[PDB]
């Protein structure tokens, strides 16, 4: 047996198929198995139309050993493209090995593993290319996450599924040369997504795009809402976001995800560029659901 | 020396050139030799011009050494995509290992290697990705196989050459992420290939168009040819094939691979859905050769 | 620690992010340190900008501690995509091992490492898939070199980063499925850039297209410069060159790359086919800077 082949063994029995089909339509996807009481980890863009849709749309999950069962869904995550679903009443399920992202490094071999019983379901390999990489992601909105890139190929067929080290862990979900969701992250925005069904994330009311010169690169502010904590906080239109709270803003896509690396309602310093002179200004971040929260 | 240069090298003296050329044309590919008194196996679109028009077409094999040798088309089969040539009167040849391509597993380390002294020749290593896998390839018809899905890079500097395990097994032949015809199909229809010039499959007379919703998913006919045994068989237009014998059919590529799959002459059910209820047929292929067969 | 996390971590700290900034513009790349005097090379189309606009544009390298240090333009060489920068004054600089690309095998590992602190920056896996491969590069020219042809992932995360041996040794530059300039090739030119801030490569004023036909197959003459060597060589249009001294002659892109080969001021033999016989020429090589040379 090889390597890989060990390793791919290994975690097929905690990769499910997802399917979401209607009178006229029809998805699949993958997902990996990260709770014993039957809790089911894919990301948000393979149930959109399920969510958005559940009158007219069936979601059930299909198991290595060809048992299919139907599926609850939990929450999402539009913003981390992250999405819970739930199975009941299934005993004897192989649950996942999760990992700690923050122990991965740059050259570590990977797999990424699709739903063995998916119709163009893959399995590819590779290593990790970076870390922390800023990445946009295309009715759900857009959204920009900190991605383990990979030279291994993610598709349709391996979406939603794991991203897997030689000790046969899961180190991230696969989205969308190649991107991954950190576990990390994902234990955060599962664990509120199984407690409270909805995810918080701060907000401050900002457009920007980006800008890469001698003066000052960075996020330049191209809008501002009204009496959002970016207008109780000074921020203008044309400023040059360099620095969210701790971290340094590169362009429009890191800035994003430093944004939701803020506390709510703590004050958090902005520097930016204003008309050549470097300004430190002060917000506190809103929730983006006040109601949850 | 490493663990892929030593299969690189151990192969490289079995892989060949194939050249095509006429009086203002002309297209190179890659050949293994698979038998010592001078076979060698290409796919069919390799050699689809020298075939169609052998009166202006000459092809002749380059060899490791450099040896350029002229060659004789023994046979084809498009709907596999494999052709078979003949090299006449060249001692000491270096036969492939052939391997047994239903031991093979997702995960395994593979090379697609094309022809050493190729134009743009290349030689790419990944894993194998699916198997079993329908995928369908663009004078000549239109097919579907079952591939060994691969996420090496099968391209025109490897085409026609062999998928090689860690064991310098040829366990498939790469065709046109990356995709190869399973070595066990291909001795089936070389053995043919040689022993008759032809390879006769098994024919319905059956046109179908995709479907997925959650009443039926399959093939769905979309014409019926007079006099075919489907016309014989019951089987109407708007029907949704789901079964072609033992082998579940999820889309119009699986419909064509399944058929293929059945014998000529003997009685096969089909599982249709017609206006909601499951009706179960009975067909008998025929051969789309009758005077070979 | 993984066996390319090893690799990777060896050399990060002989990689170098290379930044180009003007008033309203800005390019990165990567680089890598080849002596300890602070001589840093990358490939040419990465400061392209900074070397025809000297005036408007700020050429910075930044190292993986984070030592932001201005950069001076030594020399580049367009026609091997080549360049060399220096750094004044900076002490205990890891100088990179430079390998030998002529001890590189097909199917030996690979890495496509890019400067860790670069903004979209990568590091991808392979293997070397040919070697000796004639590649075209797209106000700078179009050149055409020989590569080490590698399944490795080359793209503006990596490119002007080295790729890397097992034995962490430089065997080549990224550049631009990806192709890399062999490390001899990048000693010879970087070597002449560093002594007389200038590269001589000869010289015949003979435009090229491709042809392959069973008369002949290589380079089509498609011009011939007034006054040039191949004019006093007896070289006319329609000619089809076949051999250019040592090197036989493929297509328009390995002519290209075998003029670099000759010597300058010294005969060399040409092979052509003219009006289908084999005429055997000679020409005397120009130099294409005849003031440097």
């Amino acid at each position: 047996a090889g390597r890989f082949t060990k390793v791919a063994a290994a975690v097929a029995d905690s990769v499910v198929t997802i399917e979401s089909v209607s009178d006229q339509e029809g998805m699949q996807g993958s997902g990996v198995i990260v709770d014993g009481r039957g809790y089911i980890v894919t990301n948000a863009h393979v149930i959109s139309e399920a969510a958005n849709n559940p009158s007219q749309f069936k979601t059930t999950v299909v198991f290595n050993d060809g048992k299919e069962v139907p599926a609850n869904l939990v929450g999402r995550d539009p913003k981390t493209d992250l999405a819970v679903l739930k199975v009941d009443n299934v005993d004897n399920l192989t649950v996942a090995r999760l990992g700690d992202s923050s122990k991965v490094r740059v050259g570590d071999e990977v797999l990424a593993v699709g739903a063995p019983l998916g119709l163009r379901s893959t399995v590819t390999q590779g290593i990790v290319s970076a870390l922390h990489r800023p990445v946009p992601l295309s009715s759900d909105t857009d959204t920009v996450i900190d991605a383990i890139q990979t030279d291994a190929s993610i598709n349709h067929g391996n979406s939603g599924g794991p991203l897997i080290d030689m000790d046969a862990q899961v180190i991230g979900i696969n989205t969308a040369l190649g991107f991954a969701i950190p576990v990390n992250e994902m234990k955060l925005v599962a664990n509120s997504l199984i407690k409270d069904g909805k995810i918080v994330h701060p907000t401050l009311g900002i457009s920007t795009r980006s800008v890469s010169n001698a003066i000052a690169s960075g996020a330049q502010v191209a809008n501002v809402k009204a009496g959002s904590p970016a207008q109780k906080g000074g921020i203008l239109e044309n400023d040059v976001i360099v620095k969210v709270g701790n971290r340094a803003v590169a362009d429009s896509d890191e800035f994003v995800v430093a944004v939701r690396q803020l506390a709510i309602g703590q004050d958090a310093p902005i520097e930016v560029v204003r008309e050549g002179r470097h300004v430190t200004l002060t917000v506190k971040p809103d929730p983006d659901s006040t109601l949850e929260h």
